[PDB]
């Protein structure tokens, strides 16, 4: 993938909903996902840690050390340990970064433009990733279950298929019950019985026929 590729992809997002077709479902994750095929896990503030252990280039802020066009920064929050993620779309001169960010649905808002100083009242820049950048569906199982969250952000949907509907948007150690895996356009799915009282399907990793190849989840059978 190209920086120009995957920071139009952003801005495309930015200039503009519940049919967006990323299952992995953050800027930074989201991106390594689907445009280098490389899964993180952790919460936001975990993923210079996690991109590090999968190879990646990983730079930390430091004095004259500062970020490029398509970088994927990593931010300390004041006002919960979570951390804060998104995309630089230019060169940042040290003082300012120009950014696209995400604003039931835990995680995973819209995306906006936004610039920012490198600390400022809602946390600080810690460093950012640098990715390699280049020139139907079927029932499968019955299953009782219980899933583990381990992407910072996973859509929830209404149909196992690419872009049904988005229902909730789960976040990293989110944990639940599911009675049922589903295969599709992909992917492996659980699905259970929402609070609404209607069934919900998440994608919970990119699949090679019936097998889970790349999990986003961790998974427990009943004893």
């Amino acid at each position: 993938a190209t920086v120009s590729e995957v920071i139009s992809y952003w801005r495309g997002l930015a200039d503009t909903d519940l049919a967006w077709g990323w299952q992995c479902a953050d800027v930074t994750n989201g991106t390594t996902t689907n445009f280098f095929g490389v899964t993180l896990w952790g919460n936001a503030i975990d993923l210079l840690d996690s991109a590090k252990a999968q190879g990646l280039e990983v730079i930390y802020d430091a004095p004259g050390i500062n970020p490029k066009a398509g970088d994927l920064f990593v931010m300390f929050t004041y006002g919960h340990p979570y951390g804060h993620t998104g995309i630089i779309i230019a060169d940042s001169d040290g003082y300012t970064i120009q950014t696209i960010e995400q604003n039931q649905f835990q995680v995973g808002g819209p995306a906006r433009y936004v610039t920012r100083a490198f600390s400022d009242g809602d946390g600080y820049i810690v460093g950012w990733i640098r990715p390699p950048y280049s020139d139907g569906f079927r029932k499968l199982k019955d299953e009782v279950g219980t899933f583990e969250v381990m992407v910072p952000a996973l859509n929830v949907r209404r149909e196992p298929s690419l872009n049904g509907e988005i229902v909730a948007c789960y976040q990293y150690g989110m944990t639940g019950t599911y009675d049922s895996v589903y295969v599709g356009d992909g992917y492996i799915w659980v699905s259970y019985v929402g609070a609404s009282g209607m069934r919900n399907y998440m994608a919970v990793g990119d699949a090679d026929g019936d097998y889970n190849v790349n999990p986003y989840c961790k998974f427990y059978l009943e004893h």
